[PDB]
């Protein structure tokens, strides 16, 4: 696929630039270009290009804006020492959009022209990747929307493929802070025959009610619990959650294994990998909320830690729920956790070795 | 709120109108203007205003593109013989988009505030509703999508709602014809405490599979069973399902009680109504598949049909299901089905009498 180029002629200034990158928060401010690919059932994908960041047309009937059909991604670039910019397992994002989109009946993008989309922003927007060596990051928002007209309920015949950039620093408010979580009682964030295992925009509409009560509860965020016996712990928000037994080299990790609505995380994917790299047992199984407060007050459950690509990881503190109230450990961020963060982002920007040959050139 | 008008210097032509409204299908084509309201937090709902239906303009990174924050509705407006042009229970959907804002995070839109985008919409496009005597009508679409730009998830602050409109002609041209249906084995409408009570896209989007599925069974439409027990009639698509035992006068309508989860369809709460002022036994509980195929194959449930405001009622013949297929009678449309859909079709165009105040001017 050929893609086209209309240079945004007027762009951010150096130092507005420069003023955003040093204090970018999240999802807040966006690069000077976005990538635009259009389909059809006749053409395919086709009309790639790169065109300047701004207002995108639709029709008021447009289906993505009365029967959602919609899904997304999320992934980073980031700014290696050598000058190179790379991205963390890109071709896993590409094949998970396109695993959204047939729970979606949204027609897939093929992974080359995924990746090359990653290309050309970059190509055009490379300036706006943070410096290496940073916490910083550039993440990248690839996302897809039925645009054909007509209020019939049906799969749309007409999409468009956005890829949108916004230089990132912190997800979560804090960081090197760990959040409290309330058990969600009264919600659930998707059941068995749903559509918990795509990235789609109505998993997180749902969502909104349940963490508002959370944090009303007094807690920072809504954990997800299984809706069939209400029983089995999932995720947090839309992270996925490890539990670290023990401690030392012998620690052992435990994790929500892919029951069919639990969203296959890549940041999961890659921990469960980097946790048997250090030598550590893992394992991917069902745990209720009985298990996790008997053993936590019991010292056995020594630290809990959520994970994505936004955080990465996130230390786990305190759940509060229904039925009762307890803390990990010592309130702090574990051992076990921050090794595993320090690893995982080490990687990630260059500094440990890529033995799994994870992060790929984007340039 | 005071509305503005902006007249549409290029509307349709006399000739193209006239074409439209003599073939007008659903949802198929839009009147030349069309209601907008924005919403910010500090100024609340206001900018009110008609203007030309025409493409509109979103961020690329507004939350409705990314996390399907959006909700709608779904009423007509028919032209009575006296001139006057009424609409079916219009404070109804007024209530129920509320109800589906409240389970969204979105703001809720004034129930006057809704009436009057009507009153206003009619009032420049009032040619563009069917004539009299007829079972053609304007179907009114309002609908509420979060604008605010922002990739971080959380409840938008700036909304916007739109109403437009397009003519329907009649459902059924060539007489009404009975639907086959699939029960759902592999998928579920939504989970206990999720947004199934709720005129939200995200329900839809995440239904076309098990519809596409409906029809590679070689049914017309899918129907949904209780994602707990997986045993328990739920509703077709986007439609409710009643249950006609016996006929003649002493016939008994059974339909799904409101378990939180089923939508509460305004198609359906009128229709329990007539059935009782027709002197016909009405139940709301739940009924499972065997029950179904079993009194229908003894003859004791005489007729199966379902509602909406789309078709208003739809009648269901044929069913087949994972561990069977039946059909319901002689396969034809039930007495009690066109008897209590002549009845509201005749309120809804003026025929017979509204005992019930349901029918309001708009004008
Ligand atoms: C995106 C997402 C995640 C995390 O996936 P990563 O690939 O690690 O970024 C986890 N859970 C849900 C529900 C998600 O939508
Ligand atoms: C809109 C809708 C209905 C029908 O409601 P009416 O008010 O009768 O038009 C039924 N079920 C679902 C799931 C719906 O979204
Ligand atoms: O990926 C979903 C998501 C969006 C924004 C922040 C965290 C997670």
């Amino acid at each position: 696929l050929e893609f086209t180029v209309s240079a945004n002629t007027n762009p951010a200034t150096d130092a507005v630039r420069e003023s955003i990158l040093a204090n970018p928060g999240f999802g807040k401010y966006y690069t000077d270009h976005m990538v635009s690919i259009d389909y059809t059932v006749d053409e395919g994908w086709h009309n790639a290009q790169v065109i300047p960041y701004g207002p995108i047309q639709l029709d008021p009937s447009a289906i993505v804006l009365h029967y959602g059909q919609e899904i997304f991604e999320g992934l980073k670039a980031y700014r290696w020492a050598d000058g190179s910019i790379v991205s963390f397992r890109p071709e896993a994002n590409a094949a998970r959009l396109q695993s959204s989109a047939r729970r979606l009946a949204i027609p897939e993008l093929p992974e080359e022209v995924f990746i090359e989309s990653l290309r050309q922003l970059i190509a055009v927007d490379e300036k706006w990747v943070p410096p290496a060596g940073g916490e910083e990051s550039l993440y990248l928002r690839p996302f897809v929307i039925a645009t054909e007209p007509g209020l019939g309920v049906r799969p749309s015949n007409e999409y468009r493929y956005l890829l949108i950039a916004s230089p990132a620093g912190a997800y979560f408010k804090g960081g090197i802070k760990p959040v409290s979580v309330w058990l969600s009682h009264e919600y659930v964030r998707a059941s068995p025959g749903g559509t918990g295992a795509a990235k789609f925009g109505g998993n997180y509409a749902a969502s909104l009610l349940a963490q508002a009560q959370a944090a009303e509860m007094g807690c920072d965020q809504v954990v997800w619990l299984d809706a069939i016996e209400r029983r089995y712990v999932e995720e947090m928000g839309g992270m996925n959650l490890f539990f670290v037994f023990g401690s030392g080299g012998s620690a052992r990790l435990v994790t929500p294994e892919l029951s069919g609505s639990l969203l296959p995380g890549i940041t999961r994917d890659s921990l469960l990998q980097l946790a048997t790299d250090a030598g550590f047992a893992v394992e991917e199984r069902k745990i209720d909320v009985d298990e996790w407060q008997k053993k936590a007050g019991a010292g056995e459950i020594t630290e809990v830690f959520a994970c994505g690509t936004a955080a990465v990881i996130t230390p786990v503190s305190h759940v509060k729920h229904h039925d009762g109230e307890f803390t990990i450990a010592d309130g702090q961020p574990g051992e076990i956790t921050m090794a595993l963060r320090d690893t995982l982002t080490g990687i990630q920007r260059g500094t440990f070795a890529d033995t799994h040959g994870w992060m790929a050139r984007l340039n």
